[PDB]
């Protein structure tokens, strides 16, 4: 057929302005011996034999034609035991499964927001959190990253609202000042929403997360997480210390108008949970390696804001980012490009995601290859 | 928690749970038995528990875009985590804040939300009403016409050939959501566009893969270059994790089974017609022309009584109420699948006959 001008032109303009000939996030194919640091599989559970075996197992013997929205399966007898188990693991009263972390955030915010509702959101909070509030026509008030003072001032000005943060930030790998945020939430009669996508499983007792580690669990209204990180699965979940998960399934558009996880998917998650709560060994190893890399990189003078297994190289503009990218990939390092719309146009990041399979030798190489880039150079860092 | 949330939640529980006789949301009925008649699943060719498909999935989990594009006749196919995501991402890619989107009143909520997320200018046209559409485009300019090939609640069929002509006449792009026709309709299940010989004049087609394909995913088909751009523009495509590679393998087997399921299609097509005719002659309005039959039950209170009646007598039954429908135009949807029996069909007709009427409630 023939696309209307009002589309062809958008396509043409985009291709010319965004597409080395490929989109910035696409570099060169990597070799087996290269060090790949792109997966959110922090405990390297992707290929765990017990998980795969249990998925395969339940996947046999279905009824189980439950192709319909989860809203129709909110009777007790239809709700997966993995919800109760995730709730107990985490310390929250209730858990609700979602089709993704994105959906968990959009759905939860739709359930708890009115168009008038004040939403105080960290400037670096995940896009799903920005979008959920926007979809709800909430009044978003962003505060400077991890800046509690600014937050305080904002709430002073606009009144009670929902405070929304990532526990660990997906781009920069920094950690929210969660204890202070709980105090502020109490000081002003707000509700707190913490996205633990990058801390659930890697942090806390048995990996119960950062809120459990700091003993804040009972003090927080809501917690969300993609289960597609440490849990290594395409789903999400909403935890509530209240009765909000009773309503979400009937209010959230993604919960209502998109199909639910199949029963066998939940069964896998149960086994994943068990493996995760026993994985003290990989947690420790991952914590230690990330610190080594952090320290390694902070010497050298690089801006390394991280306090976690996520490390962001701040590489300025797209041109300069391409250059860094090519340089790291030319050596053994990959390497995930964060650019618009995820970042501001000239504040791009090449994220290094560590996992518990990375070893001492590999860190060293990464530091060395970064030391070379600084400043065998050819490009800059912010 | 804080009043501004507590107040909202209390009101909601009061006006959506407490008012029903079981104290539950309206969609929540009684527990089915074997062998009550269950008509809720969207798995139209009853593939959910197919031996081969399960085998292929497990196999690949231990240890397709091209095929789907060829299957359907479109130039390109791009996979998505859901039909919802497919629609939302497609709309986000081709829309600008300015764009006219001409959308059938009953088109799936994902298309509505997709246009809205993109800040498009939505122009609702009355269900399957081409005159209304003609007027709106004359008034507002070129834009994207968006329809369900088969509508999710009513089971009506879009007037596709006439929409193709309208789009050509008025310089519009056309988006067809084939979620409820892909696999059940057309040559080897290629769908309604294919059945009608219209594939080559539609710009875009989308589909949940969670109906006939019995899988949690979606796809976007393009007769142009858009699928090259969707992956770097759509928020669901950017900020939400992808399908794992073994998931795609399952779809390949599924596709093969669907391609060969001429038998199941035919039986389903026949059962649906038998039901449509049986229910119509009772004087219920039955707009459907497919395996989706909408019992029109008016208001929530009446709907509750209708569904309690049906379930009490072995028929289930998916309630569609706000926000899926108007407050006063609820539907109890019967979704047929290829496993459904003649005897079961007669049984449904019988139960609705007694229903129309034991008194107690009405149908529209
Ligand atoms: C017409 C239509 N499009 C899209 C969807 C959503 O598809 P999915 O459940 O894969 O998100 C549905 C919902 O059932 C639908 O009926
Ligand atoms: C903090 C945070 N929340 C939510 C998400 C979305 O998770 P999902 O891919 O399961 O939709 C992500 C990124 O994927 C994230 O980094």
């Amino acid at each position: 057929p023939q696309l209307p001008d009002f589309i062809q032109n958008k396509i043409d303009h985009y291709i010319e302005n965004y597409f080395n000939g490929k989109h910035l996030v696409l570099g060169k194919q990597a070799s087996p011996d290269d060090i790949i640091l792109q997966s959110n599989d922090y405990l390297a559970l992707a290929n765990h034999p017990l998980i795969k075996a249990r998925l395969a197992k339940s996947l046999l013997e279905e009824q189980q034609s439950l192709f319909m929205s989860a809203s129709f399966l909110q009777n007790d007898y239809d709700k997966p035991m993995i919800e109760k188990r995730l709730a107990k693991f985490t310390g929250f009263d209730e858990c609700l499964l979602s089709q993704s972390g994105w959906n968990a955030n959009v759905g939860l915010l739709q359930t708890i927001c009115q168009p008038n509702t004040n939403v105080y959101i960290d400037f670096f909070a995940h896009m799903s959190l920005w979008e959920g509030a926007r979809y709800a026509n909430a009044q978003a008030h962003p505060f400077m990253h991890n800046n509690c003072d600014h937050l305080r001032m904002l709430i002073q000005r606009h009144g009670p609202g929902i405070i929304v943060v990532d526990s660990i930030y997906s781009t920069l790998g920094t950690i929210a000042p969660l204890a202070e945020l709980v105090n502020i939430s109490k000081e002003f009669g707000c509700a707190l929403l913490v996205d633990e996508s990058h801390s659930l499983g890697t942090h806390g007792p048995n990996g119960a997360g950062l809120l459990a580690e700091l003993g804040l669990t009972r003090e927080v209204h809501f917690m969300t997480a993609s289960l597609a990180k440490t849990f290594a699965y395409r789903a999400g979940a909403i935890w509530c210390n209240n009765e909000v998960n009773r309503c979400v399934p009937f209010i959230s558009y993604p919960a209502i108008f998109s199909s639910t996880l199949l029963p066998y998917e939940a069964a896998g998650l149960e086994t994943t949970l068990e493996i995760i709560e026993s994985a003290d060994n990989r947690r420790q190893h991952l914590d230690r390696m990330a610190r080594k890399l952090r320290i390694g990189l902070s010497q050298l003078g690089l801006t390394i804001r991280s306090e976690s297994q996520i490390i962001g190289l701040e590489t300025g503009d797209e041109r300069n980012t391409e250059k860094v990218r090519d340089y790291l990939e030319s050596n053994g390092v990959f390497g995930s490009v964060f650019c618009r719309p995820a970042t501001s146009k000239n504040k791009n990041i090449i994220r290094l995601s560590l996992n518990s399979d990375v070893n001492d030798e590999q860190i060293a190489k990464i530091i060395e290859v970064c030391s070379d880039a600084v400043n065998y150079g050819d490009f800059y860092f912010r």
